[PDB]
Parts: C-alpha cells; structure tokens; sequence
C-alpha cells in the first residue's frame, strides 16, 4: 500500500502555526517527505471567521491544481474571547411526508444553521458551508487547535495559559470540542490534533516543542513542527485524497 | 505493509445503499469497487428499506450461505430507523440485585444495581442490542464493523413515500443524529469497532454542491450514486487499515 | 510505507493482562506477538493486580532500566481501579483568580476562573492526572499511548476475590463504563493519544460465545487467553498504524 | 398543643382494608377509630379488590362529592398491586434536550439531559406518578399523606382466588417489599409525606402470635380484624401528629 | 391537650452497657431514670454490659417471666457490641424456587415462584435480628415494641485486653459500624416493626471533639455516655415516642 | 404537652428563602411565622444565592452575635448548590492504618481500614462534611437540626441568570434529588437529625396547581410566597414536635 497524500498539492488554512512568516513549519516537513506541494494561506492571529477568506483565495490561485484542504483553525477565537453560540435555531413546522400512505402536511420541528461570524459555531458553520460549496468533491480535513500555554509579546498583547477561562467564560475546550463536533454536525473528517501529537505546554517538560519558555509557550517550535508533521503523516494515512 | 482486508471475503449488511439492486445498474455499489480494487469477495444481503430490525435476518443468511467461507462483516444500518420514526429508546433497565461478590472477606450475596440490556425491536437501541447480540453470537471469531448513517436530504418517490430532509425531526421527534450517534455509543457498549461513516465520507447532501454525490437533485438527495459508491469505497479502503481480519 | 512502529523499543505500563506471569506460560502476551510480528523489543512492567496508582512508579522503573533506548509507550491499565471500587472524582478544581491579560490594550489585572488538575490517589482521575503528568515528565519526547479496558465478565479466585460481572456496579456506585471512558477523556485533557481498546477489539466476554478469548469459562471471564491475546496483538498492530514513533 | 387533625374532614381513598363493607359490620375500620376519637368526619372511598390504578378516580369522587368541605386526604393503596402482579416499571423515560440557561454569562440554549414522568397504567410506578399528579391537580393546597401496605400472609377466599403468603414473590417476579418501597420513595419524588405504616404498626401475620389482628388465621391473614384496625388507627393518631392540616 | 402517649405506662428496657444500671454504677443517671422521672414511667431493665443482639430473646424472655403481665411497651437499644466483637452482618433470606397454589380468577393451580426463607443463626448481626424480632413478637404479640439504632462511638480503652478504636476503624470482618446501624433501620420494613433512628436524632457524634461532653471519659472512654448524654438521649426519645402509642 | 420549641431562641441558616431581604415585605418567611405561633425569637442569617460552602460563615456569625441567647439552630441549604453545579464527591478517603486493638487477649498493632471525611469546599459532601463539623463546633451542645431543599421549577433572572426547571440536570449532570439525598445521608453520617421539608411540605412547583405557594408563575417557581412561607412554617412546627430543644 501507497500513502494516499504522496505526491498530492494540498491547501493549508490556520494562523500563525501555519503562516509561513526561526521556525520550519509542518507542511514544509511533509513536502519533503511526501513531496506534497503546500499552498499556504495560515495568516497571523486569524480566527475561523477567516476561513471563508483564505479558502476563496485558495479556489482562485489554485482552484484547478488543488487535491486536498487541510483547515487549523480555532486558538485564536479562545483567545479573542469569541462566544461560542448556537449550531442551530429551530421552530415548528409543517411539511410534506408519507410513509406507507398518501402525502399529506404533518407538524415537524425543523432546524436552521446558525450563520453568523459573532460565534464560534456560527463561524464554523459559514466556514465549513463555503469549504463544501467552492470545494464539493475534494477530500477536506479539520484539525483540533494545540493545548497551549502563556504567552507574552508586549504591553498589549498578554494572553494566559490555558488553565484559565476567556474573556467569555470559556476555556479552551469549548473550542476544540466545538471543531470535533462538527464532524458529524456537517460530514466531514477530524483528526484530533489536540490530543494525538501529545504536545501540552502545560506539562513544563514538553516545551521542548514550543518557542520560548519565558514567553511564548503557544507556538511551536520546529521540533514541535516536526512531531506534529509526522503526526499528520500516519494520521492522514486513513482518509484517501483521490477518490 | 498490505491491507489487510486484501483477498478477503466479506458479508455486508444493510439497506438500499448496500443493496445491489438499488436503480439496478445505474450504481455501481461500494463493495463492487473494495472488489476491484482490493480482490474482496462480497457476500451481500442489504435490502432496499430495511432497518436495523433486520440485522439479526441478514447475519443469519450469512451465516447459513457463506458461515464457513465469510472472514469480515460490515454493518451500514439506520438510516431508514430514522425514516420510519423508530423510537430511540435506551440501552438498559437497572435493578438492584444480589450477587456473589468478595474483596477481603469471605465472598457472600451483596446488593450491586445491575442493568440487563432491553432486547425489544420496539426501540432502536432495543434493535442494536439484539442486533450485535446475534453478530457477536453467530460470529464471535471475525471482524465485525459497524458504519454510522450518512447524511441525508430530500428523497420523494411517490405520493405514499416523502422523506423530508434532515433539518427535520421524523415522526417520534428525533433528528437523524440519535441514529448516527446510538451506533458510535454501540462501540463502548458492547465492544465493538465503528467507523463514523457519517464524518469521513464528507459528503453532506444539505450542501447542495455536494450533490454530485447523490443520485437526483430532483427528488433523490439521500441515495448516492456511483460517484458517492466510489467516495465511499475509497472511504472504506483506508479506514479499514486500521483494522485486521486475519488475528 | 513502513510501519512506524517496527523494530522499536517499547514499554509496556499495566496489571495482569500485560504482566508476563498472568497464568505462567499458559498465555503468550499481546507484546510477545508484537515481538515476532514487528521484531518490537519488549520492556514490560505490568503486574497482576496493580491499578492507575502504580503507573508513576513502573513508569519510572522503565526509565530507570532503559531510558536511553526505550522508543514509546503504552498505558494498559484500569480495570483493577474498578474492581477495587475506586471513586472516579474531579479532574479540576476551580477559583476566580486575577490573572494579567491583553488584547489590544494595555495590560490589565481581570479576573478569570482559573483551574487546577486534582492530583490525588484518592481518585481515578485524580491518579489518571498524576500517572499522565509522571509520563510528560520522564518521556517528554517519546511517543505515549494509552488503551482503554476491556470488557469483562465474572471471575472467581478464591474464598475472598470473587469478582462479579459488568453488568454490575462495583462497590462506589459505578459501572466499569467510566472508568473507560475517564482514559478516553483524558486524550484532550492532557493532550495524549488514546486507542479505545474496549471497542476495537471486538472482545466482549458477556456474549457467551466470545469467551473463546478468555482463560475460563467457568471461573476467569476477565483475563483474555493466548487467543484473546493475538486478537488484542493483531488489534494494535494496525490501531498503531496511525501514530509515528520516531518524530 | 391541640392534635392538628381533630375535627377534621378526611377523605380516605384505598382498598379492602379501608371499604367499610368488608366483612360488614364484623370489622370496625381505622377511620371509624379516629372519627370517635378525634372528631375527624371520614369520607371514604376505598373499595375491595381496588390498586393504584384507581386513585385518580377515587379522588375526583371525593372533589366531586366533598370538595369544598375535605381539610387532608389518606391514600392507602398498593397491596392489590402486589397480589396482581403489576409490574414496578420505571419513574422516569431521559434525553438530551435544549433549555435556556443561564449562570454569569448570557443567557442562551444549552443541552441537558432531561426527565419526563412515565404516565401509565400498565406499571406500578406510573400509577403513582398518574396517582400522585391527579391528587396535586384537584387539592393543590391540601394535606395529602401516603401510606404504606401492611404486611400480608395466606390470603384464601374460594377455588378462585388463592394469594399466597409474603414470603413469595408475585406473577412478575416481584416481592411485597417493591411495591412497599416505590410509595417510599415516591415521597421525594413527587414532594408528598409519606407514613410508614407497613413498619410502624407493628403488626406482621407472618409471625402467628400476631395473627390476633387478623380476621382468621385459617384463611384470611391478609385483612386485619376489629384489634387490628384500631392498632392501625392508634399508631395513625399520633404518626398524624407530625403533620398539619389547617395550614 | 393530647397527653403524652407512654405516661405512666411500664416499659421493658433491652440492651447492653448504655442502659445497664451498673455502667459506672452511680456516676451516671440512665435515660430510662430520666423518663421514670419526667414521665412516669416504670422501668423493667434488662440491658447488661457487653451484651449483643444474640441476647435480645435471653432478654426478652426475662422479662416476659418477671413482668409479663405488667409491661406496656419494649424498647431494644442493641448492636454496637456487635460491631465491636466483629459479628458477620450476613444474610436475611435464602430463596429457592418453590410450587405454590395460586388463583387469580381461574381454577387454582400449582405454580413456580420464588420463596424466601429467614436465616436464623446467631453466627450473623442479620441472623441474630431475625431470631430476636421474632421471639420478641412471638412473646410480646400484642404490645408496642420499637427498636433504637446504636450511637456513634469513639475511643475506648478498658484495660490491656479491651481496646476499641474509634468508628472512623473497620472492625475486624471488615464492617463499619454503619453496617450495624443500617441493618436495625432496614429491619423495620423487613419485619414490620418501628425504628427510631437513634443514631441520627439524639444528635450526639464523639468523633466531634467537642461534643465529647456528652461521653464519660475524653481520655479512655469515648463510648459510654455521661449523665448529660443520657438526658439529652432521653429528652430526645421523649420527643420521639410521642409519634408512637402504648395503649391499643 | 407542651411545644418544645416555644419560647425558644433560634438561628435559621440558609439561603433567600430563609433571607429576610428575598422581595423584602413582599413576602412574610416561614421563621416569622414561627415567632408569631411559638413565641419563637429568630437570629436569622439565611442569605440569597449562598450555598453550603456558607454554612460555617453564618454559624460563626450567629456564635459572635447570639452564641449566648440561642437555644437551637435549622439549617435549610442546598438548593443553590445544585444550581451552581457543584459536584457531589465523597463523603470520606480510606487507607490501611495499624491500630491498637484488644478483645479478649492482650493488646496488639492490628491492620484496619480507616477512613476520614473529605473537609474541602470544592465538592457538596465535603462541604457539608466541613459545615456540620463547624455547627458541631461551635455549638455542642444544642439541637442543630437539617432541612433538605424544596422542589423547584425555572425562574430567570435577567440575562445572566436562568434556571431551568428540576427536570433538568444541572451544570455536572446531577438533578437536584442528589442534593438532597446527601443531605439526608448527613443524618447517619454524622449523627444530626433531618426533616425531610423536600418531601412533607407536599410542595412542587412541577404540577402547575401548586404554584399557588411560589412567587411568580411567569419567572420565579423557585422562591414560594407568603402562602408558601405560611405551609413550610406550619410543616415545621409539627415536625419539630419531634425534637427536643431545651435538654
């Protein structure tokens, strides 16, 4: 057997773990050892409302040329303190239905998605919704956030570790949970990041895979980059990218 | 490494979407494609309409016609549980009861709250008890995977059969997720693998450009066709790597 | 591609189930077949009995006899902290604390609820968070997996270890389900990779007909035999397919 | 302090053991006791043979018949139940549902599990839930007491009717004690005071010398005689003594 | 004016050491001294020191002889010796499938049910209460007899071949004294007779230092209680006996 | 007889529904009522929103102001608990110890279990273990007596604080029954009597005729008004016959 994302141009979304611009970054590693072409669109500080954004650009520079989309996203919104809100709203209604005997209008609660980039599932939503709709028939993967730690880069720029809850009243795993979810919420494949690269700055001994331990224990560094690029690589190994 | 799914023969077991009849010809089956591409022989007993009342029929079949020769069983059931307004139900009733029980002292009768599974095909957990008993009965040596529903949208033939998309609670007030989920839950329950079909296919007919994995945009949003058989089976191929036939 | 695990050096963390005596030469062990199968050196510490209490301590035997060549890890423990009724607990505990934060404007002093893992032997979470923090400390590089227990049926040792089935709660009020799924949470909480064992492995010794995997039919429905045990080896063999060990 | 109950209207609602025709006027009944000694004028409802599931009934004759003149009501009821092998069922059926909440944070929908009373005839359980309920609905604010069944033996009235002594389990597998303890712990449940008159009486026909407060030894250890009667009706005046009427 | 229902009545008191008029002779006055006083009520004492529930019929039987035609009402405060001398709580029943005849509404006919049987045995806390609630109600038919829990206990040492660690201790078959308190509370339902949750009511907990000034001795006795433990007993059975008649 | 309350100094302990301040005059509390029947003068220190995690607190303060005038203590707390979704925990933490024990030979180290109660604020057994111990404390020597919590139904508050009716689990998945069996478990555990007020007071918001004793159907079916204050107070002095104050 063959690995299935050799060779293949895959579109990598996130923020700044994926950004491009002192640290090799995991789709660097891949190309390397799976000579998979990365077209990059991670920005800085980016949340999930800006997946719609990078993934438009990623449909008009690479739309024809593209195999597979790879979407880490989610520790800024934690950190922005943004509302993790509603999947769905919903309310009676009526519709047609038959089973065995003529159609006829019967009451039936039906739900709607909630499309707004105020909350995190809205934002998930309208992501997701745009992923499908600009790429329906490729292969596209979410990716849970990294547990993360302190980080300190200025004045105004302060951000505690995860044992503390958000400006919202959430901690962080509201928001991984929300992305894992989401799997079944509207069909579409999760690799548990979070947890598989066993990666947790909070576990001092392991921030041999961050930055800085004086002030950045968010962002990894390449050897970070590096187990979570062999991580992905067996990890991917599950879901084929040409169907 | 090989597959380890290669050359091997498999039953598989559900409804319409299994079903080699279903539009006849006009799609090609997942498990055609796993024949192809992987030498799987399938033995295959889905039936169009069929829920998972119907399990226990189909492993005996099996089991009757291919029980000597069958080394793996999938399981790609529910959908139409949801259809048919099958009430969910729960998995147990607890009681307290006695038992023969010791930790440092001479064993003795001690009161412990003990469950019984409800084996009722009035429920659909009631179902999938009695369902994965029969499997596990019939077939206690060989790999048995369950796969979760998938997504579905509007499907209307005919005016005595109009299935409402999936943004709608069927008849007993539930969404098509109590069905997808009862199936993941059955993994811990009663030890079992489960492939959550429902997430990695990635195809959900509630997006319209997603469509081109269903067979009619029309009035068929919730049979795949060949296109969405191929997905599927190609789906199949590398989940199943992390699961053995041969032990 | 080659498995990622082959050739490796592995420790293996757990009770009777791993430990090389259970039943003597009577049962060749899951790490064994593994041995033969991807020529994995073994560095085993299960001991029969033994609960999530002990993991620190085989954890650091392990790194005191082979840390420099140990390559991974693999947690099989658990199902004695439910047969000795062990209180499943809290994870955290938690206060308001004003704590320094910034975005986009000065820095200021807020008040955030802040929370603290229990580290407690009193608990099975709390053991679980002291046995997962000794693991990060000792292995922060290596490649650490934990498995979740299997299902188990009654078992009869002797006048005074009579333990009855799952179907029953143990002495604290709970079924053997939390204490699988209290390792299946532990995967997010502290960031780990978790193989549910309990389900893959598609051994369930309550299904009558399943007890081929198991040592007695009469008097050990908990520990698996050899069969039991090539069908857990072949289980992990691909369940393993999908993490790296050397990064 | 004056008895909160004297002078009081009761309506007393159960079986046999309250009918005043049973056995006529051979057996002087409790409520008869306690009109002579507390002034307390009875309307009473309770009729041979009757079980929980005739609560509701008995009660909306009482609001039909008394309702503007009734200060409390006694329900002593559940023998029957017993002797007709009523299955106990289950208080409550559970699911995940969608509620708003709200705890510092703004308020919006979140999911919890949630329970709905069982409404039914066909178990023991869901009469008193039926039971209980209708007697809340129609005397919302009077002093509504449950009491225990006494203890019962040998019960023989003809070639037709044979009731075995407590010491058997009924037709469904259940011992007198379920349907003592459902009414037990339907207390906390329902929010209703509940007099153990199954303990507090003293008076057990299973033990002979105790057979002097039931009407015949050699076929009827199951209704209690004139001495039985005003044995229950002494311990009822002062058990009532805990509980106000006249709030 | 309801008159308090055990006034002036006579009562057979059974049990150990806590009602034993010899417990430190006369330095402690007993509940029943205090209700004798407050009530009116003639005491017919039984309980002896050191005595378990294997006593109760022994007990019973004395005072069925002695004062058979003059008691009005039996009080059994018993157990906790129990605890002490690590008694197996054991079983109530056994039960074994059995052919009865049955009717309901048909020809009588023989069928199978589950019937259970008492387990008798002084070699068990669960046997000895089966055996004695039934030779109680075997002699004393007709007559109010109620149960009272043990009390929580702590420390006591009476001499080098007599220590009792406190009840934060399993005794020696592995028990709580919980266990002993559970079983008297179960057998009001299982037998058909009152409980008064003693254990619960009176208040008194000598593992709460504080509260030690209800028991005897803070350094060798934390078992017994003092005369102030046995008026607060008392006054709190008092109380409590007001739900239950003597007079039928 | 006479009342043994009357005339009697005594300090409630609890949460708004005991709080003199919940709707000010627009409601009259229970213990006013007391005061006014039994000559009973209150030292109240019942608070809105406290839970049991305050019961030491307003013991302490109750010793500094009246430790010398008052005669017995009522606890009524809990409900708030539940809303605040604190877990239950454990009552006690167990270990080996060697003790000194003699029984008939001489005196010797022997091995038992020994067991000590959980004192932390962070679950509601180790609050209530930490809280008795406190009231035990400081007050010795007087009748302390626990009132479990009423039922309750939804009452919202404004934008950030909403309660969802008792038929919903809280935060930690536990329904409100939990909170008030702990309670009642106390009574044994730590030797304090408890009146069962969730049960006699025969109140429950949850059958709409009785929301004839609540503030407000519209948004409060939590708090009971005057007519509710006027039953509880009646339920307790009847109740309370049953303890003794003066000793």
């Amino acid at each position: 057997i063959q690995h299935p994302w050799q060779g293949k141009k895959v579109g990598y979304i996130g923020d700044s773990i994926t950004d491009p611009n002192n640290i090799k970054k995991y789709w660097d590693f891949l190309k390397e050892w799976l000579g998979i072409t990365p077209f990059v669109y991670g920005i800085s500080g980016r949340q999930w409302d800006d997946v719609p954004r990078q993934a438009e650009k990623l449909k008009k520079e690479h739309g024809g040329e593209v195999d597979a989309i790879l979407v880490f996203m989610g520790t800024n919104d934690y950190n922005s303190s943004v509302p993790i809100g509603e999947w769905f709203t919903e309310q009676e209604e009526q519709v047609l239905s038959a089973h065995g005997e003529m159609k006829k209008m019967v009451t039936r609660k039906k739900r709607t998605p909630v499309m707004t980039q105020d909350t995190y599932r809205g934002r998930i939503n309208i992501g997701i919704t745009q992923l499908k709709k600009l790429f329906p028939d490729k292969q596209i993967v979410l990716l849970t956030p990294l547990h993360r730690s302190l980080a300190n880069f200025g004045d105004k720029n302060v951000q505690p570790d995860e044992s503390y809850q958000n400006g919202c009243g959430e901690y962080i795993d509201a928001y991984v949970q929300a992305i894992k979810e989401a799997g079944n919420i509207w069909g579409i494949p999760v690799i548990d990041f979070n947890a598989v690269t066993g990666m947790n700055p909070m576990v001092e001994e392991q921030l041999i895979y961050f930055y800085d331990a004086g002030y950045d224990r968010l962002h990894p560094d390449t050897k970070g980059q590096e187990r979570m690029a062999r991580t992905l690589m067996y990890q991917l190994l599950a879901l084929p990218v040409a169907f």
